């Protein structure tokens, strides 16, 4: 059973205010990002692409990116990545769309993915609508790789959303946004709820 879905993890850039590569922050027995490639994996996609930058070489020794497609690019300045550019290449010509999710966001679950992917079944792009806003994971179809792909960075996908040119299906998660990491303040928070949740 194909889903002919391909998850999309954007884990490039995004640690200067960390001071540190923000992907191999320890949360619990693993990192940052192996917690969320460990939710990912258990997602329903038939493909699953990891972008990593300047910090892949540290990254490769340390997280476990087994039967993933790695896609390697440059930093490209404070508080912007343009990885999804190079990701969107490797996308298997089978997917129908993929699922964008950020390296950090370890709290998305497989359940609010398998639900994102059938209200996205027909729609342009689709968004989860969590209890205190719209965020991740976010659904993108086929149909507009292109107007993704001319986007300025990783997370400017907002403003596709915002738009208005596309139809924007919101799927409802009991739950409210994820977790992401942008600042030391932030890790400690996250540190808290795995340790809270544990
Ligand atoms: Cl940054
Ligand atoms: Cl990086």
């Amino acid at each position: 059973l194909r889903s002919r879905v391909t998850g999309v993890v954007l884990a490039a850039g995004y640690s200067r205010r960390l001071g540190t590569p923000k992907q191999l922050l320890p949360l619990g027995d693993t990192t940052l990002l192996g917690a969320t490639l460990a939710m990912a994996r258990r997602c329903p996609f038939d493909q699953l692409i990891v972008t990593l930058g300047g910090a892949a070489d540290e990254v490769l020794e340390k997280v476990e990116l087994d039967g993933l497609d790695i896609v390697l690019v440059d930093d490209a300045g404070l508080g912007c990545s343009s990885s999804l550019k190079s990701a969107l290449t490797w996308v298997d010509p089978t997917a129908e769309g993929i699922v964008l999710m950020l390296g950090d966001q370890p709290g998305i679950t497989a359940s609010a993915v398998a639900s994102l992917i059938a209200g996205g079944r027909g729609a342009t792009i689709a968004v989860c609508e969590y209890a205190n806003g719209i965020g991740h994971p976010f659904w993108v179809s086929r149909g507009v790789f292109g107007d993704l792909a001319e986007l300025h960075g990783d997370k400017g996908v907002w403003r596709l959303i915002e738009s208005g040119r596309h139809g924007v299906r919101r799927i409802r998660v009991d739950a409210d946004v994820p977790l992401d990491v942008d600042t030391w303040d932030d890790y400690e928070r996250l540190l808290a709820s795995v340790v809270r949740l544990e």
